[PDB]
DNA sequence: CTGATGACGT
DNA sequence: ACGTCATC
């Protein structure tokens, strides 16, 4: 009771851009605004692979990982923007630069951890303490929270979603003001106020909309964010967790969407995150290991300690291209030409990285997939990255993987390559 | 027919 | 160092 930690020590947000690559293209081309729209890579094969979908288009059933030709069957009026292609491959530069615009705005409010091209965690604990003292015991107006949902409310003794959002918010606030909630609840609420301000700054200064989750840790904040997309933010309190997790499929929690989550379901014979509370920490550790068992024991109670890392920039700079089926690379000259294309993009991005960020990569990682191998990576090899030179980098990459070629002929490559990947890593101050 | 990231185990 | 998982 009195000594049991509840994981309510921090206020953490996760801000994620709505259909990000789509918004980037809609900003640039107003003809695409407020329309069923998707972003695709390439065009010749099946119209290209969709990687981002506007909410108007999702209503037609259009999704990520769908071929545009198939999407067009669901949504005949679907508008498409294609990712820039340079040196024969997809080039994501425009989106990476748009990301930087957003991350820089977020960094004005608090320490952020860049978690992907379009989202970042924010530790608002300090900022919340600051705002609380400034407030002097003022109540918090619903007006300060115009886009916030409180997960789990309204409850207890209007048929439109905004009415529901407001009713839940009023119940939450009415309980704060009357002292029926906790200090952590107040801290989350102020966190949500700050997140409203951050999301407003982002939209004013970039044109992009985002959603956000506000809770006590990264996992709950990430889960909260997805609850009311697009263009809304969600507060998940410690108190909301039991009901939230009681029907929450295990795969929905970050990190349990793959093999581990499937083993939890199969071994334990359960379906929902809440059902995990019925196992001792030792039981969970027995099945899933010491680290995972401890994590699961705490997580199913809404508790998680992973810190928001102070990291605004990516740790790695990489590029890759797949060569599936017939297109797989079967000659040495082919392998070298494509390694050069990758190396040149890499050099451009690295040179720019060095000027912007005062650091240099010191390691080059080379990864390939061989034809007939199910694995994402067949082989990974590294060498020193001592110079930002595309020809040297491509030559070095070839040197590290050339032993893989089992073909007898000098000029031929077997088994054929279905993937090439170059990644610059191990950055040092410059 | 995708192109990335970051984390962890050994 | 190298392989694998997770996310999308
Ligand atoms: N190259 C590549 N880019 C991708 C892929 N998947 C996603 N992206 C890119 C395109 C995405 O726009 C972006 C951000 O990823 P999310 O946040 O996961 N999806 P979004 O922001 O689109 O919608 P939502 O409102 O649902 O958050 O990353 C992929 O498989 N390949
Ligand atoms: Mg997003
Ligand atoms: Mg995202």
């Amino acid at each position: 009771g009195p000594h049991m930690a509840t994981g309510q020590d921090r206020v953490v947000a996760l801000v994620d851009m709505d259909c990000f690559f789509v918004q980037v293209e809609q900003r640039q081309n107003p003809h695409l605004r407020n329309k069923p729209c998707a972003v695709v890579q390439y065009k010749s094969w099946k119209g290209g692979g969709i990687i981002a979908v506007s909410y108007e288009a999702r209503a037609f059933g259009v999704t990520r990982s769908m071929w545009a030709d198939d999407a067009k069957k669901l949504c005949p009026d679907l508008l498409l923007a294609q990712v820039r292609e340079s040196r024969g491959k997809a080039n994501l530069t425009k989106y990476r630069e748009a990301s930087v615009e957003v991350m820089e705005i977020m960094s004005r409010f608090a320490v952020i951890e860049r978690a992907s091209i379009d989202e970042a965690y924010v530790d608002l604990t300090s900022a919340v303490q600051e705002r609380l003292q400034k407030l002097q015991g003022q109540p918090i107006s619903a007006d300060l929270l115009p886009s916030t949902y409180i997960e789990g409310l309204p409850q207890g003794p209007t048929v439109q979603k905004e009415g529901m959002r407001k009713q839940g918010l009023f119940q939450w606030l009415d309980s704060l003001q009357i002292d029926n909630l906790t200090s952590p609840d107040l801290q989350l609420t102020v966190g949500a106020v700050i997140v409203e301000e951050m999301r407003a700054a982002i939209e004013r200064e970039t044109g992009f909309q985002c959603s956000a989750g506000i809770s006590h840790n990264k996992v709950l904040a990430k889960l909260a964010c997805g609850l009311n997309k697009p263009n809304r933010q969600t507060l998940v309190s410690h108190g909301s967790v039991p009901q939230l997790f009681s029907q929450m499929p295990i795969r929905k929690i970050r990190s349990l969407g793959g093999k581990l989550g499937a083993s939890v379901i199969e071994i334990l014979g359960i379906e929902y995150m809440g059902e995990l509370t019925q196992f001792t920490e030792s039981q969970l550790q027995s099945h899933f290991g010491e680290k995972n068992g401890s994590w699961l024991y705490a997580m199913c109670r809404g508790i998680e300690h992973d810190p928001v890392k102070p990291r605004q920039l990516p740790k790695t700079i990489g590029c890759s291209k797949n060569f599936p089926g017939k297109t797989a690379l079967a000659t040495r000259e082919q392998v070298q030409w494509w390694l050069l294309q990758l190396a040149q993009e890499l050099e451009e991005r690295l040179t720019k990285d060095r000027n912007d960020n005062d650091r240099v990569a010191t390691q080059l990682v080379v990864s390939i997939r061989v034809q007939g191998d199910k694995r994402l990576s067949s082989l990974r090899r590294c060498c020193a990255l001592t110079r930002y030179d595309a020809h040297k980098m491509s030559h070095d990459a070839f040197t590290v993987i050339k032993n893989c070629n089992t073909s007898g002929i000098q000029t031929e490559w077997s088994p054929p390559l279905t993937m090439l990947f170059l990644c610059a890593t191990k950055f040092s101050a410059s």
